[PDB]
């Protein structure tokens, strides 16, 4: 996140740390929603590659013990089967893990809420992006959790070409582009959460950026928007 402040310990009860294994080291790669007690939401660029991946939650310092930590493996991988590599501008950036194990729920582990399907956020609502990603273009990764004020920017403006033009389709939901804040390497599959109703939920998942950087003015950070795969989600927990 640029341009972001550190989060209060545990605020975001939901976000989820996904590493990976490298030799005898693991490695942050990716943020991610707890959904189910063993299952977990996140961006499907960011297990596209075949590692061992661990997921962390309750976390808040990733170089420190915080005591709040669990930690558990992934015992499946379910990515949407519309998914392309080689054009993440074609959508379907999501994808589900079933946990080896259910995380026990407490005032650091809770479940993210999602949305009702179909549903889109009027112009410049409020959310937040939260996330340890990388907190400068080319930098390095945040230790703490960090928070970022993200309102979003409905389609009509983003997909105009004084934004993201064509690059940039209806189920995906855009925010930010203050040149100022956004998400960044890192951050990718975390969740994008906003206020509807009194109540904070998950409409997107991280997915990308511009390739001149992290924080362009006119160049909102893009996310997977939740909204429209809520029966595909359901499907997918309902059978495995
Ligand atoms: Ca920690």
């Amino acid at each position: 996140v640029v341009g972001g402040t550190e989060a209060q310990r545990n605020s975001w009860p939901s976000q989820i740390s996904l590493q990976y294994r490298s030799g005898s080291s693991w490695a942050h790669t990716c943020g991610g929603t707890l959904i189910r007690q063993n299952w977990v939401m996140t961006a499907a660029h960011c297990v596209d590659r075949e590692l061992t991946f661990r997921v962390v939650v309750g976390e808040h310092n990733l170089n420190q013990n915080n005591g709040t930590e669990q930690y558990v493996g992934v015992q499946k991988i379910v990515v949407h089967p519309y998914w392309n590599t080689d054009d993440v501008a074609a959508g379907y950036d999501i994808a589900l893990l079933r946990l080896a194990q259910s995380v026990t729920l407490n005032s650091y582990v809770q479940l993210g809420v999602l949305p009702r399907a179909g549903t889109i956020l009027a112009n410049n609502s409020p959310c937040y992006i939260t996330g340890w990603g990388l907190t400068r273009t080319n930098g390095q990764l945040a230790q703490t959790l960090q928070q970022a004020y993200l309102p979003t920017v409905d389609y009509a403006i983003c997909s105009s070409s004084s934004y993201w033009g064509s690059t940039v389709k209806n189920s995906m939901v855009c925010a930010g582009g203050d040149g100022v804040r956004s998400g960044c390497q890192g951050d990718s599959g975390g969740p994008l959460h906003c206020l509807v109703n009194g109540q904070y939920a998950v409409h997107g998942v991280t997915s990308f950026v511009s390739r001149l950087g992290c924080n362009v003015t006119r160049k909102p950070t893009v996310f997977t928007r939740v909204s429209a795969y809520i029966s595909w989600i359901n499907n997918v927990i309902a059978s495995n």
